[PDB]
Parts: C-alpha cells; structure tokens; sequence
C-alpha cells in the first residue's frame, strides 16, 4: 500500500496546518522511499526543522534543503545525489509533488508542491506524490510567498512523519 506521510507546518514558529501526501511507491519506488525516510528521520538526518526557502504563489512551494536552507544544499539517503527513477507521472496540476534539481539526475532532498500545472516540468523532474490532505494548508503558505519566491515569514516543517 502506498505510504503516506505528513508534514506539522509553522509559520514563523507558530502552527499552521498539517498537510499530508500519498507517495507512489508502485510507481516511482526509490524517490518516494527517499522522501519517506526523510520525512520519518530514519536515516538520522531529514525534514523536520527545515523550511520552505523558495514559495511562488500561482507556481510552487518549494522546500527539503536541510544543510544550506536556501536551495543550494540537501542530499538523498542514497548519497549526495541520485538519478531520475522515471517520468511515468506528470504534474497535472495542484498538489503535485514533485523533485527539485539542478540538471539530469541530481535529485536530492528537495521538492517542490504545486500550487499550479506544470506541464513544461514533465520529463524533467520526477513526479512521485501528491497532496492528500491539507491542500487548505498549502494555499495558505502560498500567501506568505512572493514573485521573487522570498518568503514574507519563516515556513517551516515543525514535525514530519509517516501515517
């Protein structure tokens, strides 16, 4: 059965809004056991504590940088980096979930939701969850965005596990 793990949203430390998401492990099984043992802290590093560094409203919420919380760090449990698993799924519109990267399998932690359809995405970032619960949640840090991506106040994930 696909996993299913959650994300205790705080903006600027105070909560916010649990937002959840259904993780395709049929259909992309290594980048969604990635984000599952991220978000359940397993492999002694993780989500939990960092924030959502780039928010664009009408485009993505953009997070999962753990070492250098400002998109330029993160890494997999599989290394430093990892290679695209498949584009079977496409981002097909909100609540997406979907992996960051700079350029041909460099995956590592950070992913972004979508708050928007991103077709011109597809074949290029991989697809592996979507928002199950909480879409309410994700619209709201939505507002706390800009057009630049600069967060008006600290979006954090002030607790992240597995359901």
């Amino acid at each position: 059965v696909n996993p299913t793990v959650f994300f205790d949203i705080a903006v600027d430390g105070e909560p916010l809004g649990r937002v959840s998401f259904e993780l395709f492990a049929d259909k992309v099984p290594k980048t969604a056991e990635n984000f599952r043992a991220l978000s359940t802290g397993e492999k002694g590093f993780g989500y939990k504590g960092s924030c959502f560094h780039r928010i664009i409203p009408g485009f993505m919420c953009q997070g999962g940088d753990f070492t250098r919380h400002n998109g330029t760090g993160g890494k997999s449990i599989y290394g430093e980096k990892f290679e695209d698993e498949n584009f079977i799924l496409k981002h097909t519109g909100p609540g997406i979930l979907s992996m960051a990267n700079a350029g041909p399998n460099t995956n590592g932690s950070q992913f972004f939701i979508c708050t928007a359809k991103t077709e011109w995405l597809d074949g290029k970032h991989v697809v592996f969850g979507k928002v199950k619960e909480g879409m309410n949640i994700v619209e709201a840090m939505e507002r706390f965005g800009s057009r630049n991506g600069k967060t008006s106040k600290k979006i954090t994930i002030a607790d992240c596990g597995q359901l």
